[PDB]
């Protein structure tokens, strides 16, 4: 019942997290703290999946989240600059990636906001999917809604949200997975931007695959790059297909 505030393990805009540990049980979580969220709190109480950070409740007083600790740090953190990381360890990550958006499109929820930053790994090195603060309902009652506001962070969000008024919410998640996965097998993000006037872009529109950071990447898993990375956001690839992946169901390491 008695938590001590350890140490700070992250801030955000509106407030930091903490390290809570239990005086009794010594169990320890982390505790999102906001001066005022609404949503957030709404969208966690639904969540339940081995790579979505679990949600244990919230006390009002400043609004204050329980929420699943994650003692390996973030999935940034095992990227190395310019390099990346082993390629069986980013097959391992990417599948325990879809594996929770799976789960999350499943329910209606879309996180829009994917990136290393917030994939965070657990003891054993299990991914879990943190913070819904811009996470939404894209489907509810059987019935699909197009989102038509702009979030998420440029580097990761598809041209799509950029270009139209209106968009599906799955293909914006699908295509931010697949610049985590260039950024796991490169160490380098591809663009600051998806937009014709980024040459980075254009380039990977044009194929020029030879460059950077494209040529650090085995013809395999940049095969699965081509099918995610596709502008139209109607022709990309869907998760169902992705399972298909020659590279996705190649046994490694
Ligand atoms: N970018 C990550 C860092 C460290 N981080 C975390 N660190 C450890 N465990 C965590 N569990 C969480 C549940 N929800 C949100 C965040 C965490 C969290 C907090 C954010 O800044």
């Amino acid at each position: 019942e008695d938590w001590d505030l350890v140490q700070t393990l992250g801030e955000g805009a509106y407030g930091e997290v903490q390290l809570a540990v239990n005086r009794v049980t010594e169990e320890a979580v982390a505790v999102k703290i906001v001066d005022m969220i609404k949503k957030e709190i709404c969208i966690n109480k639904m969540l339940n999946h081995e790579n979505v950070v679990k949600f244990y409740g919230h006390r009002r007083e400043i609004q204050y989240l329980f929420l699943e600790y994650c003692s390996g740090g973030e999935l940034f953190d095992r990227i190395e600059p310019d390099i990346g990381m082993p390629e069986p360890d980013a097959q391992r990550f990417f599948h325990q990636l879809m594996a929770g958006v799976v789960y999350l499109h499943g329910i209606g929820i879309t996180h829009r906001d994917i990136k290393p930053e917030n994939l965070l790994l657990d003891e054993r090195d299990n991914l879990k999917i943190s913070d819904f603060g811009l996470a939404t309902v894209f489907r509810y009652n059987n019935r699909e809604r197009l989102l038509n506001k702009m979030c998420g962070t440029l580097p990761y969000v598809a041209p799509e949200l950029l270009k139209r008024r209106e968009f599906h919410a799955e293909p914006v998640d699908v295509w931010s997975c697949g610049i985590v996965l260039t950024a796991m097998l490169a160490g380098e993000l591809p663009w600051d931007q998806p937009s014709d006037s980024c040459q980075e872009y254009s380039d990977w529109k044009e194929k020029k695959t030879y460059l950077n950071p494209w040529k650090k990447i085995d013809s395999a898993p940049l095969a699965l790059l081509h099918k995610i990375l596709v502008e139209n956001p109607s022709a990309r690839i869907t998760i169902p297909d992705i399972k298909k992946d020659r590279w996705y169901n190649k046994p490694l390491k």
